[PDB]
């Protein structure tokens, strides 16, 4: 419509008028604020054979203040833009506002809570409030759109826009509409995607007003059970995807926006481990493929790295890791089995145009299998190939099946295996068999065996193909060109030549054949091996790979190394890879270009020979430096108590008031004099204080307070000095009702009750019109029984200066009200020389907070990417206590003793000085009379992997300065 870069048809995207099969992964760049290592994930990325990201933009992060947008240092999208583009790797453009995400708020700033109007609906405070941030934010995208030159190629406005209750008119087109022309009038011209939370047609071409160019929705089929990772229920598997395609949007490609890539895990869960287990490489190979069997085109994983919710910037449920069980780890490890399994589907993908061009047919259990055990779904082709999706009938089934295939191709229908034996499907497997596949002008007629990859070289075709171990597979080519074996052995290789064509019999060894016929050589791999090849494309004009346009792809070579094969260029005559290792490695390259005499490997000249086909070998040793990390123990502790608060010389006469007579929550009406919620004030992230002065009586028994700080949260209370208990948590609750016997008072002198409440993050705001993400924090209710109720006057604070956040650097959500974070003291370099010496091992003796500072140096080697990890120690049943970890300014961990499950803290180069400083600010809060302290605390690496990574350059860790508005 309203640009020629990209367009569409009933198939697929196009790309320069050229047809794309678009495998994305999501990618959120405000859980990776590092931009180097941004490139990292966008390279590893890339190297699974997928051409496109998709990311969300944190409205929360970006305007903290209402009227000021600040995408700038940390979270500057322009960064992250080059670093796709760099890498090759279009995007898709997810700014919101609404994006969910299991971020607080779902994206929207807590600011929020006081606007007069539902939440995503066509209400004018709602609109107006959005304005500011849309017209920044897609201004800076529509600068970075590929009709400027940039990666950007798609945008989605809104998020899951797919139930309305409580008097909305859902769905709303005017809201819809004006949601897409806020983009557009910003400059946004590529097309409009949307991903409805199911398939129900929300918003598909025809319907009018509020219509997206392209009908997309969402799937997680296998669901969130991360405790039972072996369970795959009956009917989980979709089936009907492609029918509810042609009923609801059937002019535009078949696109899911999010498909399941891993879970979430909240408080208290399994763990991020057991989530990668439930979706694992059995999981991928047999619903992804699933979603090949109904002509996918545009396909996006969710997530394909996670990262961390740092700084608070996680919703209440979920705790600091993101992990989310993907394909890349929170420490942006690629180990996982996933990860490689991936990379076979998206290579295949990449060289397969066939696949788009087919017509796809209903699944079956008899015609194409010679067993109803198993299901075929085709796509059948006239001359462009067609494909053959094989699984279980019963799609969680374990048995081993085998099978024969009736296939029809060029040269007419065949039996397969023509030359005797079965294939065979081993449990919970996938299998895409081809026929009439094209290799450059030469049709492999038909092959049991699966597709990697495939070139054309100067010198001859070459063509991978890979079996899982004990399978029987099958090839034909139509070819005058006999069969010969150019590596390993004869045996189990059985061969037929015909008029017009060669069969090919082979069984899956761990040992690698190499066949000939004519000038195509064709690997025949197992699943194992063919795990360790790569398809980097070849730059000759430079150093950067470029977009997958069908050009570049042509021209990729193949490399047999280990952990990653980042690049490939050409320089003179020099080949120049970029490679990661995580072990001793042997390399292998085919389709080495003639002008090439010099290996080169991330930079250095590399011995290399070359054997009778062609291929120069040449290793790799892997022997890691001594890693040497400090013992944090032994550090030099500093300690401030960080609740001063409860000393009776404290002075909060330059405290907020909390004396609003009404609130601005149109969800939940005061049953308090005053307002005690937190938003009311600007306060939105952290811990919250309130003070409640009143003059006793002498009659007061009881304090009953109900208190809300979303599921996992807790609460202490305090009368003047004296502590008179905690909610300690529970997941469950995310209010809680305390009643509290107080101590016998003094007639007519002054009281301060204190109240900590841990604010776990703001509601997401998943169902339009329930406005949920305006669910209060603070205190809902109190009686000081026997007395009427405006007795107290509240005092509160949250993060120094609510909305007038002092941090500019490190956002708005980082740091919460403790005395210890409002004074800055979290920072780098905090006035610590006399403070007290004491070390969060040695921890407290009464309910309480303290706050703990130590600086350690690393010293950590150039070219190696060393993943760092803080462990807190729970080998033993705690008490319950509360624990913030800062490090350099961000706060990077936040643990929660008694309810778990995180241990484990991964935290980013760039983050931590390699070669330098390091500052961890500790809080600790003990939700009991006795105190507490932490068992360990340790500071632990995992395998050093030799890298291609440039330098990580710290980020900005601003230290400390003293701060003009603090109450002092
Ligand atoms: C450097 O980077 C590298 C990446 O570039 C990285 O390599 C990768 O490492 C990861 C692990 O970190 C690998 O992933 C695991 O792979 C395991 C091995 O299975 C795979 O490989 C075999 C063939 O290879 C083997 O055999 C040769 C010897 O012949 C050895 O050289 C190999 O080391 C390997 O041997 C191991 O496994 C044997 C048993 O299989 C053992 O006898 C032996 O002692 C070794 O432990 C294939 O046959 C496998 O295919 C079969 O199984 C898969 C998966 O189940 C099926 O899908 C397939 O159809 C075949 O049947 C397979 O490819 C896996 O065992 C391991 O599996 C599990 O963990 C994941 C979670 O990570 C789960 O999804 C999965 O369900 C499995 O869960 C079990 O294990 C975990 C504990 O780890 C439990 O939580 C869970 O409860 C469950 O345990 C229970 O069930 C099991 C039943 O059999 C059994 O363990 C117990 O009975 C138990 O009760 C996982 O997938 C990855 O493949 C590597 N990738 C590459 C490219 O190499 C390397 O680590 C990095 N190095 C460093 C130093 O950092
Ligand atoms: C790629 O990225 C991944 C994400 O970043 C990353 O995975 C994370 O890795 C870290 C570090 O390894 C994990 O933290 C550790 O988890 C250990 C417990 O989990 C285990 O328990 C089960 C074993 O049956 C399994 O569930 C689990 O395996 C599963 O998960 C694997 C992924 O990790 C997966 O591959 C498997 O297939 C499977 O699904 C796993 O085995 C935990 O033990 C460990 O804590 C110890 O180590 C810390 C660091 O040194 C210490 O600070 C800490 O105190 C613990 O050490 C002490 O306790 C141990 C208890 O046995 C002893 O072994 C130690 O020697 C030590 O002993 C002292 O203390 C004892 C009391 O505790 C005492 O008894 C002793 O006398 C002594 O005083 C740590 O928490 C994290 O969970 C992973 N995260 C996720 C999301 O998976 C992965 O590693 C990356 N890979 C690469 C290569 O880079
Ligand atoms: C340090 O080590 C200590 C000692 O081991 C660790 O302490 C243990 O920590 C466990 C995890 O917090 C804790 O188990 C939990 O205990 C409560 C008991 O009431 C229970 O609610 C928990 O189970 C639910 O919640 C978790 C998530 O927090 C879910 O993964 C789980 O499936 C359960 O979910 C159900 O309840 C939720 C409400 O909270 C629902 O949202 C959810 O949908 C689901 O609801 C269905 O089932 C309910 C009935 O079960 C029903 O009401 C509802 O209607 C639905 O049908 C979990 O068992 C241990 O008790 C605790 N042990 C000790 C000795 O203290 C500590 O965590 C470790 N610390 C670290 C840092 O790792
Ligand atoms: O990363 C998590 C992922 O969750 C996805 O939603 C999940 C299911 O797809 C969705 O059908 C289900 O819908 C729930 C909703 O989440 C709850 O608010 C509940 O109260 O009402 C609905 C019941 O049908 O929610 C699942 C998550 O638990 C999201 O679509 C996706 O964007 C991610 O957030
Ligand atoms: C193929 O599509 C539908 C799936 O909804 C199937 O029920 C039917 O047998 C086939 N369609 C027609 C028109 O026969
Ligand atoms: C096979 O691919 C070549 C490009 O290498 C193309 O020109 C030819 O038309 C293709 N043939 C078929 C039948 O798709
Ligand atoms: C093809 O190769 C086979 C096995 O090596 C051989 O026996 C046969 O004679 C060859 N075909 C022709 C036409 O020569
Ligand atoms: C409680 O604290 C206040 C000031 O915070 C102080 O003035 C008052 O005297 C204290 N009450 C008692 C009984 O000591
Ligand atoms: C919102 O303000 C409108 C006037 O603009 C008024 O009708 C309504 O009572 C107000 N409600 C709340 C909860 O603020
Ligand atoms: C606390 O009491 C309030 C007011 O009666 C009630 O509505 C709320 O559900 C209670 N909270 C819990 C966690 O039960």
């Amino acid at each position: 419509l309203l640009q020629k870069y990209v367009t569409w048809d009933d198939k697929s995207l196009f790309i320069n008028g050229e047809r794309i099969m678009i495998f994305s992964g999501e990618f959120h760049p405000f859980r990776l604020p590092v931009k180097e290592l941004q490139l990292d994930i966008f390279q590893k990325v890339k190297a699974l054979g997928f051409n496109c990201v998709s990311f969300y933009v944190d409205w929360a992060l970006v305007e903290g203040k209402p009227g000021e947008y600040r995408a700038d240092g940390i979270f500057d999208l322009e960064p992250f833009f080059d670093a796709a583009s760099e890498a090759g790797i279009y995007l898709l453009a997810r700014p919101g506002p609404y994006i969910n995400a299991e971020s607080s708020g779902g994206g929207f700033p807590g600011w929020l809570q006081r606007v007069n109007g539902t939440l995503r609906s066509s209400d004018k405070a709602y609109l107006d409030a959005t304005d500011n941030y849309v017209s920044h934010v897609a201004a800076t995208i529509a600068k970075y759109q590929i009709t400027n030159g940039g990666p950007i190629i798609l945008y989605q406005p809104e998020n899951e826009y797919t139930s309305g209750c409580c008097g909305v008119e859902f769905p709303d087109p005017v809201y819809m509409q004006y949601v897409e022309d806020q983009a557009r009038n910003a400059g946004v011209v590529i097309p409009l995607i949307n991903n409805d939370a199911s398939a129900s047609g929300n918003n598909a071409p025809g319907t009018g007003k509020g219509a997206v160019d392209i009908y997309g929705h969402d799937s997680y089929p296998l669901g969130f059970d991360c405790a039972n990772p072996t369970v795959w229920p009956s009917g989980d598997l979709p089936t009907n995807f492609r029918t509810l395609h042609l009923e609801q949007s059937p002019t535009t490609p078949y696109a899911i926006v999010q498909f399941q890539g891993g879970s979430y895990d909240p408080w208290g869960g399994p763990g991020f481990a057991a989530c990668s287990e439930l979706l694992n490489n059995e999981f991928e190979r047999v619903f992804y493929k699933n979603d090949f069997s109904f002509q996918i085109a545009i396909m996006n994983l969710y997530m394909i790295f996670g990262g961390t919710n740092w700084g608070n910037l996680g919703y209440p449920n979920g705790y600091t890791s993101y992990d989310y069980g993907s394909a890349v780890t929170e420490s942006r490890n690629i180990t996982r089995e996933k990860y490689s399994e991936l990379k076979l589907l998206g290579n295949f993908a990449k060289v397969s145009p066939g696949y788009l061009t087919a017509s796809p047919g209903n699944l079956t259990t008899s015609g194409y299998a010679d067993t109803t055990d198993l299901t075929v779904t085709p796509l059948l082709g006239n001359s462009t190939g067609s494909f053959f999706v094989v699984r279980h009938s019963d799609y969680s089934s374990e048995e081993s099946t085998s099978y024969k295939l009736r296939l029809p191709t060029s040269a007419g229908s065949v039996t397969i295996p023509q030359l005797g034996g079965t294939l065979t499907l081993n449990g919970r497997d996938s299998k895409i068999h081809v026929t009439d596949y094209n290799v450059s002008g030469t049709n492999i007629i038909y092959s049991t065996a699966e597709v990697f990859t495939w070139k054309k070289f100067a010198d001859g075709k070459v063509l991978v193909l890979y079996g899982g171990a004990g399978e029987h597979h099958e090839l034909a080519i139509s070819t005058k060109s006999n069969v010969t074996v150019i590596e390993g052995s004869e045996s189990g290789i059985s061969s037929k030549q015909t008029s017009s064509s060669v069969v090919v019999g082979w069984d899956v060894s761990t040992t690698r054949r190499i066949i000939q016929v004519g000038d195509l050589k064709i690997l025949l791999l197992d699943r194992n091996s063919a795990y360790n090849y790569w398809v980097p494309q070849l730059a000759t004009d430079g150093t950067s790979p470029g977009f997958s346009t069908p050009e570049k792809v042509a021209s990729s070579i193949i490399v047999k190394a280990g952990y990653l094969v980042r690049t490939a260029y050409l320089k003179g005559s020099g080949l120049y890879l970029t490679a990661d290792f995580n072990a001793t490695t042997s390399v292998e390259v085919i389709g080495v270009p003639s002008t090439a005499k010099n290996l080169f490997i991330n930079g250095d000249k590399t011995s290399h020979t070359v054997d009778k086909n062609g291929i120069w070998s040449a290793t790799v040793d892997y022997n890691a430096p001594d890693i040497s990390l400090p013992s944090l123990k032994d550090l030099d502790w500093k300690y401030v108590d960080t609740l001063p608060e409860i000393q009776s010389s404290y002075d909060d006469s330059l405290w907020p008031a909390a004396d609003l007579k009404q609130t601005k929550n149109t969800l939940r009406s005061l049953t308090t004099p005053t307002s005690l919620y937190s938003s009311d004030y600007g306060f939105h992230t952290g811990y919250l204080l309130y003070r409640g002065h009143f003059t006793a009586t002498g009659n007061e028994s009881t304090f009953a307070i109900d208190t809300q700080g979303g599921s996992a949260f807790g609460s202490s209370v305090w009368l003047n000095g004296t502590y008179l208990g905690s909610w300690t948590g529970l997941y469950a609750n995310s209010d809680y009702n305390a009643t509290y016997n107080l101590p016998q008072l003094q007639a007519g002198k002054t009281y301060v009750i204190t109240v900590v409440i841990d604010n776990m993050g703001l509601e997401e705001n998943w169902t339009v019109g329930e406005d949920l993400m305006k669910t209060p924090r603070g205190i809902l209710n109190f009686l000081l029984a026997g007395r009427p109720s405006s007795a107290i006057s509240w005092k509160l604070t949250g993060n120094l200066g609510g909305e007038d956040y002092e941090d500019k650097v490190r956002g708005p959500l980082n740091e919460g009200g403790l005395y210890a974070e409002r004074q800055g003291f979290h920072q780098p370099e905090p006035p610590s020389q006399n403070w007290k010496s004491s070390s969060p091992l040695e921890g407290l003796s009464e309910a309480g907070i303290g706050f703990y500072s130590a600086s350690f140096d690393l010293d950590l080697p150039k070219g190696w990417d060393v993943p760092l990890f803080l462990n807190i120690g729970n080998s033993t049943t705690p008490s319950p206590y509360r624990v913030q970890v800062y490090v350099n300014g961000y706060q990077y961990a936040k643990y929660i003793s008694n309810i778990g499950p995180q241990t484990s803290f991964p935290v980013p180069e760039g983050i931590l000085n390699y070669r330098g400083t390091n500052w961890l600010a500790v809080t600790l809060w003990a939700l009991d009379s006795a105190g507490g302290k932490l068992e360990s605390l340790e500071l632990s690496y995992t395998t050093p992997v030799l890298t291609a990574l440039g330098e990580v350059e710290s980020v900005d860790q601003p230290k400390y300065k003293k701060r003009k508005g603090a109450y002092h």
